């Protein structure tokens, strides 16, 4: 929720890799490298890639839209990516992905295998 503060504060600094955000239960969440890879398929996942450069770092915010949530959810994953795009310094970029758009791009950042669990992780009841 509101990536700002617990995210825009220090999305990624001096560290080549990527930090995704799980949109399970229709809500953004900080997905570090401890869970990166196995992300629900029916949801949304913002992936912020950061690389080193001669001037500083190059960020690349992505917005994965595992076609399952609702149109508003698409506005959410995109909003968080829009909050870190400016809070990062405008040096980041914006990318579009989906359940069939993050093919070699998503796996590209993941040189191994991307798993996909079941969305709706806020059930724990039904």
């Amino acid at each position: 929720v509101e990536l700002s503060k617990k995210v825009t504060g220090k999305l990624d600094k001096t560290t080549p890799g990527i930090q995704i955000w799980r949109i399970e239960n229709m809500e953004m969440v900080p997905v570090p490298t401890k869970s990166y890879g196995n992300f629900y398929e029916g949801d949304c996942y913002v992936l912020l890639s950061t690389r080193k450069t001669g001037s500083g770092f190059s960020y690349n915010i992505h917005y994965w839209l595992g076609k399952n949530s609702s149109q508003d959810e698409q506005g959410a994953a995109a909003i968080y990516t829009t909050q870190m795009d400016e809070y990062l310094g405008s040096v980041a970029v914006q990318h579009r992905e989906v359940q069939g758009h993050e093919s070699e791009t998503f796996r590209a950042y993941f040189k191994q295998g991307l798993i996909y669990k079941q969305g709706g992780v806020a059930s724990g009841m039904k």
